């Protein structure tokens, strides 16, 4: 359509290129913080080392072995890469990343004891001239993600002092840390957590996610150590929780005329953060993104036809969009799964006269989106850049009214921020779908217009939870919130509706599993 | 037919249970009000206080008259402490509280007939408590003809209003404090303390307290003053938000170098229960206004001549000849705003010509269905009405600013949810809460339903350039208690209601900013 479309800028991927790779960090360290006898770990300790190895090497998902397609990486100081016995090096299974300013990644290859060994993991061995932080950019590089599904700082003195501080630490997602009760071993490295409100802290508030029983091990001298897994509580997700809580203990509770019951409250607001590739995916219960990518996708694009989602094996819209519905809706006349003039039709054609699904409607009706897109370029501080398909007009004509009906942008400091109104939301399922969605309109909206994402806020109007939900909902609550994912585009596209859910990439999503 | 019918339940909806009064009291460095038998302290700077206070009127300007004049409750050991030659207290409504006196028996106690004739309007008893004494002062006899209503006294009164009921009343409570020679007394005052059962979830705190004052008495007495009031939270919402716009926003310039910081994404909440208006009181809102153009928005009403002919100007501006032919609205006789606001609640979608034109019937009515949907089904998740109109803004003078809002019921109480995208803080803010709270509870009274709580979310929310010094000047006061709204007459249909219909009564904001 060219014209009718919203061709993308130049600059079209310069503000979403993911900077620096988010990781974890595997260490071990004595009652007193210390790390290494200079060169060595005085305490090798059988099942700690188990657990380094197993973390380290295996994947999201079980039943799914390393390749090099997909697997984990691992990043250490030269002086450690030194401390592993050539027969043992590289450690298999994973993308050994060194930091180095005297060898080169052939150098490290040449340590190796023969050349076929040389040969056989000349893929699996790379030297990178700088620290950690060169090294969480080169691996944000295409290709290694989503390539590397995790990568893990698995130490050195001088690694572990720039992942826990400012700018890698933003990305540390988790820290493993081992603490055997040596029998002496005072080293010299100390490391240690930034508390919470401190300064080195960064506004960072670390707290266990887990913390293992003290154990004994197998090894010679019964030494006790335990284990602990700590990651950057997550507050914004918390509003999340918070919000389902109150609801569940404080809200009113109402029956519909089908039965359905509910639990609600009326009136909420929450803000996510979209900077530097941050996607606010939920963590204490796996969010469909597939389903929210391709449905936001057919939004931008002005469709209403429910069929395109249901092929590319998304469902959301088949109850809502079957001859039975339709016919009780009193759209008689439109094709099944043909929801009429909904969201996106509104987005693109407000006040169009809707027909069906397959008829023409480029320049029809106001196309609010190509509008929000112009004026962000011209007239960032516009007080008046909000799409509605609210349409009073349209209503009886669509299936159902929109639940996400309204958004505003906000610009300061080349940001790009959105405001959400949502009259009805389902906590449960629906909230968080909806978060993601909008998330990915500000962040597709932000490259169209020479942006970088901002904030995606957030309000609800009757935010219910059904009785259905309660129980599980109360399952999930017990688990505390992981640090967020971030999501990256590996191509761009001319206009803003050629962009399909395969174009991104969502990288270290770490969901809990199934409420049981 | 077009009009929206009022329900049977009208002013049940709305009645003003008790009116609302504050407390004067003396007490000694123990809180002894008295020996029960006569305060035994007279420090003459205290009763010209005490005279000042309960005499005179807010309006610096008119002189107590039976239409318009103050109200004294006290117990009838107090009365009968007043000398008899001195009854009733002069200038005041003198309401005494006795299970064995009558109206007639406190009038022939006083002396000579003259008296005992010009007095029979500024003396009335109660036959039963304080609760009473201010549901008395609540019927359209005195409510809104009394500015306002002071307990003067009794151990046995005093205990009443600091506990519920009464309590919630309250709009303060002035203290002095004698230093006693003499320590006969027997009966405490003392107000709750924060946090405890016994306050109710009110927090009483300070607005004033003077330095050591000694009276010319004779006796050197030493003595105090207080004025504590119930914490408004509420309003501290709306002065913390502009502290931190006014401390932390984003400043920004017009294309005309208007300048404003802001913020985006915000949300308050207000509570309209028992005729609670919230109506700022650290800076005087216009309400005469605020109730004319809602009443006028509710009628669909697009010519701003019928505001700017009842002393609101507020459309002056825009309604400009020049303001109008820039929008290109030629054919626009001045004045006429075209389909803005109140005509898209009332015909959205409607074909706009003149504001000359008969539009019974046109568009779709987003009031009246509501007011439907609201009796019937209170819990359908679709009632909210929407000023958006993206195909008919560009012939709107100005685009809305408060654009949308949704309807919530539960417990029969109806809540309203505001989406206004730009937001002046310095007097739009303060404006729109009164208006939607207006709105919200005449929509209450349409339904057969009880005013619940008004929630206000905003977008870009702003405070000009040129208004930090005096907002700054405001947020030094802290917030009062929140006035109410009455109403002396109903009305057979929700477009006839008029202005003077209602009546805000107990407003006593502070004194305009010394902006010099
Ligand atoms: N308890 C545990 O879990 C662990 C303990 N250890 C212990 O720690 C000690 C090793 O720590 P340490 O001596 O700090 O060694 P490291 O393993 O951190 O190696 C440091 C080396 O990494 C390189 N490097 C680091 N930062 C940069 C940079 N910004 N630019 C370029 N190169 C960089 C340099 O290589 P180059 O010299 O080539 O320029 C450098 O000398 C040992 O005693 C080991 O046993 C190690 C890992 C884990
Ligand atoms: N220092 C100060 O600031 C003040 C000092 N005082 C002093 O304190 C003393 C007040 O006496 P105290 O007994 O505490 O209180 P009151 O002066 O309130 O006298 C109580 C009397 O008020 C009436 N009353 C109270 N509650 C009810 C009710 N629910 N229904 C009907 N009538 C009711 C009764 O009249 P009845 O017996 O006829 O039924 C009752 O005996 C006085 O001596 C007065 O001078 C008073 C005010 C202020
Ligand atoms: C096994 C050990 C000591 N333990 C932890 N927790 N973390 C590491 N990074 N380790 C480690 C792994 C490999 C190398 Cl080369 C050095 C230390
Ligand atoms: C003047 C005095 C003592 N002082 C205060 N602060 N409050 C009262 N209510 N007073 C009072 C007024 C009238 C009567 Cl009859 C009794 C006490």
């Amino acid at each position: 359509m060219s014209l009718f479309k919203i061709r993308m800028p130049e600059t079209v991927a310069e503000g979403t290129r993911l900077a620096l790779r988010a990781f974890s960090l595997v260490v071990a360290v004595d009652e007193h913080g210390g790390i290494g006898d200079g060169r060595s770990i005085p305490w090798n300790v059988p099942e700690d080392m188990k657990f380094f190895r197993d973390l380290t090497t295996k994947l999201r998902g079980k039943n799914v072995k390393p390749s090099p397609a997909k697997r984990n990486a691992v990043v250490m100081g030269r002086k450690t890469w030194d401390s592993i016995p050539p027969k043992f090096r590289p450690l298999p299974g994973r993308l050994n990343v060194v930091l180095s300013s005297t060898l080169t990644t052939q150098h490290l290859l040449d340590g190796l004891p023969d050349e076929e060994k040389r040969n056989l993991h000349a893929d699996s061995i790379v030297a990178v001239n700088g620290g950690l932080e060169q090294a969480l950019r080169l691996l944000a590089s295409p290709n290694y993600t989503p390539s590397i599904e995790t990568v893990y700082c698995i130490g050195g003195g001088s690694v572990y002092a720039e992942a826990l501080r400012p700018p890698c630490v933003h990305l540390l997602q988790a820290i493993y840390r081992t603490t055997i009760r040596a029998s002496e071993s005072s080293c010299s490295v100390f490391f240690r957590v930034p508390e919470s409100g401190t300064e080195a802290a960064a506004g960072i508030e670390w707290q266990r996610e887990t913390i293992s029983e003290e154990l004994t091990s197998a090894n010679g001298n019964e030494t006790k150590y335990y284990f602990e897994k700590l990651i950057p509580r997550n507050r914004e997700e918390e509003q999340y929780l918070s919000l389902v809580d109150r609801i569940i203990r404080e809200g009113n509770v109402k029956h519909d005329r089908t039965g359905v019951g509910t639990l609600s409250i009326f009136g909420a607001q929450m803000r996510f953060s979209l900077r530097n590739n941050r996607l606010p995916l939920l963590t204490t219960k796996r969010v469909f993104w597939r389903g929210v990518c391709e449905e936001l996708l057919w939004f931008l694009r002005g469709e209403t036809y429910a069929k395109k989602l249901s092929d590319k094996g998304v469902h959301i819209w088949d109850d809502n969009g079957s001859r039975a519905f339709l016919d009780s809706r009193g759209l008689t006349e439109y094709e099944e799964m043909d929801l009429g003039p909904v969201y996106g039709f509104q987005w693109r054609h407000f006040g169009a006269a809707y027909t069906h699904h397959d008829a023409n409607y480029d320049g029809q009706g106001v196309d609010q989106i190509k509008a929000i897109v112009e004026t962000l370029k011209t007239n960032p501080d516009d007080r008046r850049m909000l799409f509605t398909a609210w349409n009073p007009s349209a209503l009886p004509r669509m299936a159902l009214p929109p639940c996400h009906l309204l958004a505003q942008f906000y610009v300061s400091n080349g940001e790009l921020s959105c405001m959400l109104y949502q009259r009805s939301c389902d906590m449960g399922l629906g909230v968080p779908f909806n978060i993601a969605s909008y998330a990915l309109l500000t962040i597709l909206i932000a490259k169209a217009t020479g942006l970088r994402p901002g904030e995606l806020v957030h309000t609800l109007g009757d935010a219910h939870v059904y009785s259905n939900h309660v129980e599980p909902c109360n399952e999930q609550l017990k688990r505390v919130p992981r640090a967020f994912p971030y999501l990256v585009f590996r191509r761009e596209r001319e206009f803003l509706e050629d962009y399909e859910e395969g174009d991104m990439e969502v990288i270290d999503y770490a969901p809990y599993p199934p409420i049981s």
